[PDB]
Protein backbone atom coordinates (compact mmCIF):
# COMPACT_ATOMS: atom_id res chain seq x y z
CA UNK A 1 0.00 0.00 0.00
CA UNK A 2 3.06 2.21 0.54
CA UNK A 3 5.17 2.84 -2.57
CA UNK A 4 8.36 4.85 -2.95
CA UNK A 5 8.61 7.69 -5.48
CA UNK A 6 11.97 8.53 -7.02
CA UNK A 7 12.35 12.11 -8.20
CA UNK A 8 14.96 14.59 -9.36
CA UNK A 9 15.92 13.18 -12.75
CA UNK A 10 16.58 15.28 -15.80
CA UNK A 11 18.75 15.97 -18.82
CA UNK A 12 22.49 16.33 -18.23
CA UNK A 13 25.73 16.17 -20.17
CA UNK A 14 28.47 13.57 -19.63
CA UNK A 15 30.47 14.58 -16.58
CA UNK A 16 27.52 16.40 -15.04
CA UNK A 17 25.89 15.77 -11.69
CA UNK A 18 22.38 14.98 -10.47
CA UNK A 19 20.91 14.41 -7.01
CA UNK A 20 17.90 12.12 -7.08
CA UNK A 21 15.77 11.78 -3.97
CA UNK A 22 13.18 9.48 -2.43
CA UNK A 23 11.08 9.90 0.71
CA UNK A 24 11.50 7.01 3.15
CA UNK A 25 7.79 6.27 3.00
CA UNK A 26 6.60 3.55 5.36
CA UNK A 27 10.05 3.08 6.87
CA UNK A 28 10.03 0.80 9.91
CA UNK A 29 12.49 -1.35 11.82
CA UNK A 30 11.34 -4.16 9.49
CA UNK A 31 11.84 -2.37 6.16
CA UNK A 32 14.86 -0.07 6.40
CA UNK A 33 17.08 -1.02 3.44
CA UNK A 34 16.12 1.12 0.45
CA UNK A 35 17.78 -0.02 -2.75
CA UNK A 36 18.02 1.89 -6.02
CA UNK A 37 17.64 0.20 -9.39
CA UNK A 38 17.68 1.69 -12.88
CA UNK A 39 16.17 0.34 -16.10
CA UNK A 40 17.31 1.67 -19.45
CA UNK A 41 14.56 1.30 -22.07
CA UNK A 42 14.69 -2.15 -23.64
CA UNK A 43 17.24 -3.35 -21.07
CA UNK A 44 16.70 -5.33 -17.88
CA UNK A 45 16.60 -3.94 -14.35
CA UNK A 46 20.01 -3.12 -12.88
CA UNK A 47 20.50 -2.59 -9.17
CA UNK A 48 22.45 0.58 -8.44
CA UNK A 49 22.89 1.38 -4.75
CA UNK A 50 21.42 0.64 -1.33
CA UNK A 51 21.50 2.15 2.15
CA UNK A 52 20.61 0.76 5.55
CA UNK A 53 18.08 3.29 6.85
CA UNK A 54 19.35 3.14 10.44
CA UNK A 55 22.01 5.07 12.37
CA UNK A 56 25.45 3.89 11.33
CA UNK A 57 23.85 2.32 8.27
CA UNK A 58 26.07 1.05 5.48
CA UNK A 59 26.30 2.35 1.90
CA UNK A 60 26.31 -0.19 -0.93
CA UNK A 61 27.25 0.74 -4.50
CA UNK A 62 27.42 -1.41 -7.60
CA UNK A 63 30.77 -1.65 -9.35
CA UNK A 64 29.44 0.42 -12.25
CA UNK A 65 28.58 3.43 -10.07
CA UNK A 66 31.14 2.92 -7.30
CA UNK A 67 33.22 6.05 -6.74
CA UNK A 68 30.86 8.26 -8.76
CA UNK A 69 27.60 7.85 -6.83
CA UNK A 70 27.00 8.57 -3.15
CA UNK A 71 23.87 7.46 -1.30
CA UNK A 72 22.96 9.36 1.86
CA UNK A 73 19.98 10.32 3.99
CA UNK A 74 18.38 13.15 5.93
CA UNK A 75 16.68 11.91 9.08
CA UNK A 76 15.03 15.29 9.72
CA UNK A 77 13.47 15.12 6.24
CA UNK A 78 13.07 11.31 6.23
CA UNK A 79 14.57 11.19 2.75
CA UNK A 80 17.30 9.19 1.03
CA UNK A 81 19.42 10.98 -1.58
CA UNK A 82 21.44 9.45 -4.42
CA UNK A 83 24.09 12.04 -5.30
CA UNK A 84 25.28 11.20 -8.82
CA UNK A 85 28.59 12.70 -9.95
CA UNK A 86 30.74 12.14 -13.03
CA UNK A 87 27.63 11.13 -14.93
CA UNK A 88 28.14 9.02 -18.05
CA UNK A 89 26.06 8.11 -21.08
CA UNK A 90 25.58 4.67 -19.51
CA UNK A 91 23.74 6.08 -16.49
CA UNK A 92 20.85 6.99 -18.84
CA UNK A 93 17.86 5.14 -17.37
CA UNK A 94 14.72 5.49 -15.27
CA UNK A 95 15.63 5.20 -11.59
CA UNK A 96 13.39 3.79 -8.87
CA UNK A 97 13.70 3.42 -5.10
CA UNK A 98 12.46 0.27 -3.38
CA UNK A 99 12.23 -1.22 0.10
CA UNK A 100 13.86 -4.58 0.73
CA UNK A 101 11.46 -7.22 2.04
CA UNK A 102 12.17 -10.86 2.84
CA UNK A 103 9.79 -13.25 1.09
CA UNK A 104 10.31 -17.00 0.69
CA UNK A 105 13.43 -16.52 2.81
CA UNK A 106 15.15 -14.36 0.19
CA UNK A 107 15.78 -10.63 -0.16
CA UNK A 108 13.28 -8.95 -2.50
CA UNK A 109 12.98 -5.36 -3.68
CA UNK A 110 9.41 -4.12 -3.25
CA UNK A 111 7.19 -1.04 -3.09
CA UNK A 112 8.72 0.98 -5.92
CA UNK A 113 6.41 3.57 -7.42
CA UNK A 114 7.09 6.28 -9.99
CA UNK A 115 10.60 6.29 -11.40
CA UNK A 116 12.55 9.37 -12.39
CA UNK A 117 13.98 9.57 -15.89
CA UNK A 118 17.65 10.46 -16.35
CA UNK A 119 19.26 11.20 -19.71
CA UNK A 120 23.00 11.81 -20.03
CA UNK A 121 24.21 13.08 -23.40
CA UNK A 122 25.74 16.05 -25.15
CA UNK A 123 23.31 18.76 -26.21
CA UNK A 124 25.40 20.93 -28.58
CA UNK A 125 26.00 18.44 -31.41
CA UNK A 126 24.12 18.85 -34.68
CA UNK A 127 23.86 16.92 -37.94
CA UNK A 128 20.93 17.09 -40.35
Amino acid sequence: EVQLQASGGGFVQPGGSLRLSCAASGATSERDIMGWFRQAPGKEREFVSAISYEPGGWHYYADSVKGRFTISRDNSKNTVYLQMNSLRAEDTATYYCAWQEIMYGEAYWRYWGQGTQVTVSSENLYFQ
